[PDB]
């Protein structure tokens, strides 16, 4: 009860900033997450014994893939932490509980392959879940781990609160399917501009939470340039592996996944910042003004990719 987690001074200060990098010391990441839960939610939200057992089971169920790994999980939970801390009063006690856990669990048991590759391979998960294939798997893995003896961190919630938190987590995890992001942001853009956006409307909050999940999931684009640049290497290590596997199935992959077209990465990055990242953080900044530092860091990185094309780096 009276046991806090305490970070070294540099981490204690920088963890509050949107652009914090969680560092290369894996053994500190669990403590960083508990620190964020305690400050974001309270030291009472979860039994520490159960949270620690949940965190370590979640870690064990992430694989050793270049990008969709345990570091990504914690990184995405930190961006959510930064959004929740800068928007103190806008979110219910249940939402703060659910969303950090959603972010930690959102890519559970990822193999480093897209929903497209699962479908073309004819992987069993593609038979079980026809759309948002991996994302339904991630939520399913989350429920499994919550039901391990000693792992139910929500046990002190009432039955209805329990049903509400699992519904927040489910929608939050499904929303990380980038195919669903385009239509979700368009709807939110319309609602904000015609002034119909109403955060007491549950279907509207769902949409806003969905956009928060895209923002946290993509947050490598909101870091210092060297973090952004080095994360992109890991993202392409997965994409090019998938392209290799597409070739093995006798299918030429899209240029994004074809290691033979590395040369065009910078232009692909521009398309992505213009089509996905900038519009995401722009609408997010309109709805939640204190998340502006994410939009500003994203535009800075767009500028860095423009400089790469111009041969200046
Ligand atoms: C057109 C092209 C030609 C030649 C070479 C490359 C490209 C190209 C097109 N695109 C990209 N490269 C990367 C971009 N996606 C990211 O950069 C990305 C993700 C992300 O899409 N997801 C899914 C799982 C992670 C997460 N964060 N970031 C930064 C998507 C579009
Ligand atoms: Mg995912
Ligand atoms: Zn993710």
């Amino acid at each position: 009860g009276l046991m806090q987690f305490t970070l070294p001074v540099r981490l204690c200060k920088e963890i509050e900033l949107f652009h914090f990098d969680i560092g290369p010391f894996e053994n500190m990441w669990p403590g960083i997450f508990v620190y964020m839960v305690h400050r974001s939610c309270g030291t009472s939200c979860f039994e520490l014994e159960k949270l620690c057992r949940f965190i370590m089971s979640v870690k064990k169920n992430y694989r050793r893939v270049p990008y969709h790994n345990w570091k990504h999980a914690v990184t995405v939970a930190h961006c959510m932490y930064a959004i929740l801390q800068n928007n103190h009063t806008l979110f219910t006690d249940l939402e703060r509980k659910g969303l950090l856990i959603a972010c930690l669990c959102h890519d559970l048991d990822h193999r480093g392959f897209s929903n497209s590759y699962l479908q073309k391979f004819d992987h069993p998960l593609a038979a079980l879940y026809s759309t948002s294939t991996m994302e339904q798997h991630h939520f399913s893995q989350t429920v499994s781990i919550l039901q391990l003896e000693g792992h139910n961190i929500f046990s002190t919630l009432s039955s209805s609160e329990y049903e509400q938190v699992l519904e927040i987590i489910r929608k939050a995890i499904i929303a990380t399917d980038l195919a669903l992001y385009f239509g979700n942001r368009k709807q939110l853009e319309e609602m904000y501009q015609t002034g119909s956006l109403n955060l007491n409307n549950q279907s509207h909050r769902d949409r806003v939470i969905g956009l928060m999940m895209t923002a946290c999931d993509l947050c490598s684009v909101t870091k210092l340039w060297p973090v952004t640049k080095l994360t992109a290497n890991d993202i392409y290590a997965e994409f090019w592996a998938e392209g290799d596997e597409m070739k093995k199935l006798g299918i030429q992959p899209i240029p994004m996944m074809d290691r033979d077209k590395k040369d065009e990465v910078p232009q692909g990055q521009l398309g992505f910042y213009n089509a996905v990242a900038i519009p995401c953080y722009t609408t997010l900044t309109q709805i939640l003004p204190p998340t502006e530092p994410l939009l500003k860091a994203c535009r800075d990185n767009l500028s860095q990719w423009e400089k790469v094309i111009r041969g200046e780096e």
